[PDB]
């Protein structure tokens, strides 16, 4: 599913991403927008032979079993093809724990260099949240 932009937000809000440790729900639609163009379907090997899955690009080499990233760990107990479904839920949930773990949003390349310190809370201009 390709997700519209208000679309998206509304969602983040339902599955309690809004402010979700300090994060404003438009850092997580920056970074939905930067990292998968807002495609749940997106993958992206990595240099290290580990695949970044969805909305949110949630990586194999820590956070999901993919069943090809040799001496990863599977810290969100999924198969990464879950991470690809037209429900965020499994998404969320993953990502809650990624921002959680002390790196906060740094976790997420494309939130650092793309997001971070400009002004987020244009991507829910507009949006009937
Ligand atoms: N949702
Ligand atoms: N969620
Ligand atoms: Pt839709
Ligand atoms: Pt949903
Ligand atoms: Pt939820």
């Amino acid at each position: 599913k390709v997700f519209g932009r208000c679309e998206l937000a509304a969602a983040m809000k339902r599955h309690g991403l809004d402010n979700y440790r300090g994060y404003s729900l438009g850092n997580w639609v920056c970074a939905a927008k930067f990292e998968s163009n807002f495609n749940t379907q997106a993958t992206n090997r990595n240099t290290d032979g580990s695949t970044d899955y969805g909305i949110l690009q949630i990586n194999s080499r820590w956070w999901c079993n993919d069943g090809r990233t040799p001496g990863s760990r599977n810290l969100c107990n999924i198969p990464c093809s879950a991470l690809l479904s037209s429900d965020i839920t499994a998404s969320v949930n993953c990502a809650k724990k990624i921002v959680s773990d002390g790196n906060g949003m740094n976790a997420w390349v494309a939130w650092r260099n793309r997001c971070k310190g400009t002004d987020v809370q244009a991507w829910i201009r507009g949006c009937r949240l």
